[PDB]
C-alpha cells in the first residue's frame, strides 16, 4: 500500500507504430469527361491516359483518391500513436493558375480532412515546395502561408513550435503519446534548387543554428529525435551526381546529422514520390543513420516519363520508450485495378524485414542489405527496384548504369563518397 506505479504484466513485447503520408497533391479540378484534355488541370492540356474515379497517371490526386487513403488508414485495424505528413498539397499546375489564397485553401482542406477523420491523432506536418505561392519560393521571414499553417496545425503543436513555424516554416515538438521522443520538422525547401529566396544564404531562416541547438538540447535531455522534412538529403537515385538540395546545404546538413547520429533514431522524407532507402555513413563507410523516403499518394507523371508510382502510404514500427526503428510496412493502391472496377483495395505491398530478410531498420542492418544490392544480379535489388515505383510495373528493368546510380545514391549521401562510388562502379 505504497502507491507504486503499476508494473507492466510480463507479455509479448509491444511495439509502437506511426503513419507516414506524403505528397497528396489534391487536384480539385479532377472530373471524368469525354475530352480527356479536360479531366484535370494538372495534365496541363495533355490527354489523361486512362482516367478513373481514383485518378490518372497524368493527373494529380482526385479527392476520392486522398479520401480512400485516409479511410484505409482509419479502418486498417492498425493502432498508431501519431502520424507524420511531409507536405505538398496543391497540384502541379502553372503558377498563374494558383495563388496564395488557393494554396492556403488546399492545405486547409487536407488538414481539416485529417483532423475530421482522426480527431484524437497527433499529426506532425512539414511544408512541401508546392505549399507556397509561387511554388518553391518559400521565404526566410514570416509570411501568409507560414501564418496560415501555424493556425491550421495549432491542435498538434505547442506555443514554441507555432512560433518557429510562423517565422520560418519549421519546428520541433515533443510527442505527447511517446515520452522522450521529439519530432524535428525541417523546411528543406529553403535548400531546394529552384528557391530564389535563399540564393547565397549561408543559413536561411537560421534553421541550421536552430537545428544544432535543438539537437544538442535533445542530446543533453536524453531525448531521441525523428527528423522529418519534404525534400530529402542525399543524391537523386535516377540521375547522375545530382543532390536533391543544393550541394552546399546537403553537405552542411549531413555534417550536423553525422555529428548527432546517436540522438537521431530516424529520418523521413518525401518529395521524390518514390520508395527509397538511404544510409548515412561516415567518410570511411561505417553506417550511422537510416533514411526512409516515402512514395506519394498522387500517381502523377509528366508525359516525358515512362514509369510512375502507385499511390502509397506507410507505417513504421518502433521500440516503445526507446524509439529504435523495428520495421516498415508499405501499403499501396493498384490504381489501374481500382479504376477498372471502381472500388479501392488499399493493400499490403511489403513488410521491410520480411521482404529483405533483415532483423530491423538499424543502420548496420540496412547497410548489410544494400551491400547485397551491389552483387551482380542481386534478387534483393530487383525487388527493391520493383518497390521503388510501388510495384507500378514488374517488367521495368534497371540496366547496369541505372543500378549503379541507384546503389551509389543509397549508400553515399555526401559528395566525396558519392563521387568515389562512381569512380569505382561506372
Ligand atoms: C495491378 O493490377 C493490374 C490489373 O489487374 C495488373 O496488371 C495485369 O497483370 C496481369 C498479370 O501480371 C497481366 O496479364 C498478362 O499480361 C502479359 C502481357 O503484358 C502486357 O501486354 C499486354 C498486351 O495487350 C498489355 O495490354 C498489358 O499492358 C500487359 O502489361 C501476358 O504475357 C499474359 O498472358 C499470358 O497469361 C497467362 C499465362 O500465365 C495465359 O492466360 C495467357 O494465355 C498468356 O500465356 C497476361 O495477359 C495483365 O495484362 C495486366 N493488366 C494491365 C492492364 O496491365 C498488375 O499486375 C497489378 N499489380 C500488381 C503489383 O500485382
Ligand atoms: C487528345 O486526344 C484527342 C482525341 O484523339 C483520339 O483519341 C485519343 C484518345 C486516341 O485514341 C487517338 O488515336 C484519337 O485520334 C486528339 O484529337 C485527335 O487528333 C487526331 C489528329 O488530329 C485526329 O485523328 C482526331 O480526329 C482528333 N480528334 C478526335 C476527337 O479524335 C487530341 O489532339 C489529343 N490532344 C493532345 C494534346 O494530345
Ligand atoms: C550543448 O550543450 C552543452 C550542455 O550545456 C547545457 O545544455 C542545456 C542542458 C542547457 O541547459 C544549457 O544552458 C547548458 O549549459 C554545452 O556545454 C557547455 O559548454 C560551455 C562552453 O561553451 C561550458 O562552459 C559549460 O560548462 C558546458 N556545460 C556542460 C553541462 O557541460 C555545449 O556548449 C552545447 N553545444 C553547442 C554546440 O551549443
Ligand atoms: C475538400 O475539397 C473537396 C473537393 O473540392 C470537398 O468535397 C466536395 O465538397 C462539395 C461541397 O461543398 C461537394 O459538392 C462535392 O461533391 C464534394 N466532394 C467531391 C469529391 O468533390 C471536401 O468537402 C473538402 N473538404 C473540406 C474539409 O473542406
Ligand atoms: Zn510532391
Ligand atoms: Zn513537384
Ligand atoms: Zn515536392
Ligand atoms: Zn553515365
Ligand atoms: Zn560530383
Amino acid at each position: 500500500h505504497k502507491l507504486v506505479p503499476l508494473a507492466p504484466a510480463d507479455r509479448a513485447p509491444a511495439v509502437g507504430q506511426f503513419w507516414h503520408v506524403t505528397d497528396l497533391h489534391l487536384d480539385p479540378t479532377y472530373h471524368i469527361t469525354d475530352d480527356r484534355t479536360k479531366v484535370c488541370a494538372s495534365s496541363k492540356g495533355a490527354n489523361a491516359s486512362n482516367p478513373g474515379p481514383f485518378g490518372d497517371v497524368l493527373c494529380d490526386s482526385p479527392y476520392q483518391l486522398i479520401l480512400s487513403a485516409f479511410d484505409f488508414i482509419k479502418n486498417s485495424g492498425q493502432e498508431a500513436s501519431f502520424m507524420i505528413w511531409t507536405g505538398d498539397s496543391p497540384p502541379h499546375v502553372p503558377v498563374p493558375e494558383l495563388s496564395t489564397g488557393t494554396v492556403i485553401k488546399v492545405i486547409t482542406n487536407m488538414t481539416m480532412t485529417v483532423q475530421n477523420l482522426f480527431p484524437n491523432l497527433q499529426v506532425f506536418p512539414a511544408l512541401g515546395n508546392h505549399d507556397y505561392w509561387p511554388q518553391d519560393q518559400l521565404p526566410i521571414v514570416t509570411s501568409k502561408v507560414y501564418s496560415a499553417v501555424a493556425d491550421l496545425w495549432k491542435p498538434w503543436l505547442g506555443e514554441e513550435a507555432i512560433s518557429t513555424l510562423k517565422k520560418g516554416g519549421f519546428y520541433s515538438q515533443k510527442v505527447a503519446s511517446n515520452p522522450g521522443l521529439r519530432i524535428i520538422s525541417l523546411n528543406t525547401n529553403l535548400y531546394y534548387g529552384p528557391n530564389i529566396m535563399t540564393l547565397n544564404k549561408t543559413d536561411p531562416a537560421n534553421q541550421f543554428e536552430w537545428l544544432e541547438n535543438t539537437l544538442n538540447s535533445s542530446l543533453w535531455n536524453k531525448e531521441k529525435v525523428y527528423i522529418i522534412a519534404h525534400v530529402p538529403v542525399g543524391y537523386l537515385p535516377y540521375a547522375t551526381d545530382t543532390p536533391a538540395i543544393r550541394q552546399y546545404y546537403n553537405e552542411k546538413l549531413l555534417d550536423i546529422f553525422r555529428r548527432y547520429s546517436s540522438v537521431i533514431a530516424g529520418q523521413f522524407y518525401g518529395h521524390t514520390h518514390r520508395d527509397s532507402l538511404m544510409v548515412l555513413s561516415d567518410k570511411n563507410g561505417n553506417p550511422l543513420n537510416s533514411v526512409f523516403v516515402a512514395p506519394a499518394v498522387t500517381p502523377v507523371k509528366g508525359v516525358l516519363q515512362k514509369e510512375t508510382n502507385n499511390p502509397g502510404v506507410r507505417l513504421f514500427q518502433y521500440k516503445p520508450g526507446d524509439y529504435t526503428l523495428l520495421d516498415m510496412v508499405q501499403y499501396y493502391l493498384n490504381l489501374t485495378e481500382a479504376n477498372l472496377k471502381g472500388e479501392s483495395n488499399w493493400t499490403l505491398e511489403y513488410v521491410l524485414t520480411q521482404a529483405y530478410s533483415v532483423a530491423d531498420l538499424q543502420p548496420k542492418s540496412l547497410y548489410a542489405l544494400v551491400q547485397q544490392f551491389a552483387t551482380k544480379d542481386s534478387k534483393q535489388f530487383l525487388k527493391y527496384y520493383h518497390y521503388y515505383f510501388v510495384s507500378y510495373d514488374s517488367s521495368a528493368t534497371c540496366d547496369q548504369h541505372c543500378k549503379t546510380l541507384q546503389v551509389c545514391a543509397i549508400m553515399n549521401l555526401d559528395s566525396m563518397s558519392y563521387d568515389d562510388c562512381l569512380k569505382q562502379h561506372l
